[PDB]
């Protein structure tokens, strides 16, 4: 009923994003990336992940039945 | 030439948002929500209100000739 | 192969924005506005400038072969 997605989150230069939130859709099922930018989450194969971290644009990525995902976060384009 | 709109502003859990700005369109006619999430503003019946508060997505809501309005603010999806 | 664009950056009231970033597209070719809101940048005539400054919405403006440009920045509509 789920698959286990193992993912890697980087910035545009390919450096790991450490501590990014990775949540299944808008549910309470979520995790954080580790010291290497890696996460593991059990999700529906047809779901989408929301990835966020301070200083970056939040992104929604479709799982598309993939057990391995790479997410490249882009920096925010404003500050206060 | 106006109506008086009495409104209630909440977050997604239904708790009042206290101190939110409620402005007629982009004009200088504005107020703030009280301790109970309530506001009163005199506006054109055909106008729209802009509702904002720190930490939430600004929203525009059509008055649609209504003298009683509920606004549900959603949290921002980034931070810095 | 380039033109020199001389530009003036203001807020909605017409006051200079001092220290705004002015970058050719998403490249490393960039400058900042001076004490009078003015910048000079050498760019492709067919390019676009990205103008940003704390507290304002980032804007992209086409050069359109113009050697003189005015940019009016609008304030951000949220804060944290
Ligand atoms: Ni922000």
């Amino acid at each position: 009923q789920q698959i286990t997605v193992k993912g890697h989150v980087v910035d545009a230069t390919g450096e790991p994003v450490i501590g990014a939130s990775v949540i299944e859709g808008k549910s309470t099922n979520g995790t954080i990336t580790d010291i290497d930018g890696n996460f593991s989450l059990n999700v529906s194969a047809n779901s989408a992940l929301t990835i966020s971290f301070v200083g970056y644009k939040t992104q929604t990525v479709s799982v598309n039945g993939k057990t391995a995902l790479k997410v490249t976060l882009q920096e925010l384009e404003h500050h206060h």
